[PDB]
C-alpha cells in the first residue's frame, strides 16, 4: 500500500484482505481501496458471539470479513460497529444488513450517512457530556467501550476499548508515531482535533496497543504525537 501498513509474518491473506491476530480473542482485519491505501478494523470474540469494529471500503470486502469469521471462528456475528460516515469506515453497511447483523453507529454518523454517500447503520449511539457512550443506546455491546472524543477527523468520529485487553482503537483520528502528516483533513475540525486526542488517551489510560485505521498497531506514543502535529492546525 501507499497509505498503510505492509503485509508482515503472522498475518493471513483471505481472499483480498488481511487479518491479524492481535490478542487471544481479538483480530485486525485490513482491506485495501485504490496507490492502495488500507483501513484497518477489529474483531473480536466474546463468548458465543463475534463484535466487528469498522466495515471494509466495500460491501463485497466487507462480505469477505463475514466469511473469514465463519471459517476461522464459527460464531455469530452479533453487532458491528461504525466510527464515522466515510467510506473506510461505512462503506460496506450493505454486506452487514444483506447478512441480518445488527449495526450501530453515533447518531451523528446516521445524520450525515446520506450526504457522504454510505448507508447509514441501524442504530444510533448517544454519549454523555463526558464523551462516554449512553449504555442503553449500546446493548449488549460486552467488552466494547464506546468513547466520543470530540471533533477531529470528522465532527462525528468515535473510538472503541476492548474491555479486558490493553487495546484501544482511534480509527481515523489517530496516526502513528511516525507519521508525517493529519492524512484527510478535508472533513476535519482543526481547532478541536488537539483536545480530542488528547481526550482518547485520557479515556483509556491503560492501553497499551493503540489501533488505528492506516497503520499497524502503534504505542501510545502515537496520541501524544497526534495531539502534537494538530496543536500546530491551530
Ligand atoms: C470528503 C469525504 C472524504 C472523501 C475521501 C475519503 O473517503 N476519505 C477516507 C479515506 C482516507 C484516505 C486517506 C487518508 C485518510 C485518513 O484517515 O486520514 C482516509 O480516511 B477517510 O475516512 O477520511 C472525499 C470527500
Ligand atoms: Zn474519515
Ligand atoms: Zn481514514
Amino acid at each position: 500500500p501507499t497509505i498503510g501498513q505492509q503485509m508482515e509474518t503472522g498475518d493471513q491473506r483471505f481472499g483480498d484482505l488481511v487479518f491479524r491476530q492481535l490478542a487471544p480473542n481479538v483480530w485486525q482485519h485490513t482491506s485495501y481501496l485504490d496507490g492502495a491505501v488500507a483501513s484497518n478494523g477489529l474483531i473480536v470474540r466474546d463468548g458465543g458471539r463475534v463484535l466487528v469494529v469498522d466495515t471494509a471500503w466495500t460491501d463485497d470486502q466487507t462480505a469477505q470479513i463475514l466469511n473469514w469469521i465463519k471459517q476461522e471462528i464459527n460464531l455469530p456475528v452479533a453487532l458491528a460497529v461504525v466510527t464515522h460516515a466515510h467510506q473506510d469506515k461505512m462503506g460496506g453497511m450493505d454486506a452487514l444488513h444483506a447478512a441480518g447483523i445488527a449495526t450501530y453507529a453515533n447518531a451523528l454518523s446516521n445524520q450525515l450517512a446520506p450526504q457522504e454517500g454510505m448507508v447509514a447503520a441501524q442504530h444510533s449511539l448517544t454519549f454523555a457530556a463526558n464523551g462516554w457512550v449512553e449504555p442503553a443506546t449500546a446493548p449488549n455491546f460486552g467488552p466494547l467501550k464506546v468513547f466520543y472524543p470530540g471533533p477531529g477527523h470528522t465532527s462525528d468520529n468515535i473510538t472503541v476499548g476492548i474491555d479486558g485487553t490493553d487495546i484501544a482503537f482511534g480509527g481515523c483520528l489517530i496516526k502513528d508515531s511516525k507519521a508525517k502528516s493529519l492524512g484527510n483533513l478535508g472533513d476535519a475540525d482543526t481547532e478541536h482535533y488537539a483536545a480530542s486526542a488528547r481526550a482518547f488517551g485520557a479515556a483509556f489510560p491503560k492501553a497499551s496497543m493503540i489501533v488505528m485505521s492506516h497503520s499497524a498497531p502503534d504505542s501510545r506514543a502515537a496520541i501524544t504525537h497526534t495531539a502534537r502535529m494538530a496543536d500546530k492546525l491551530r
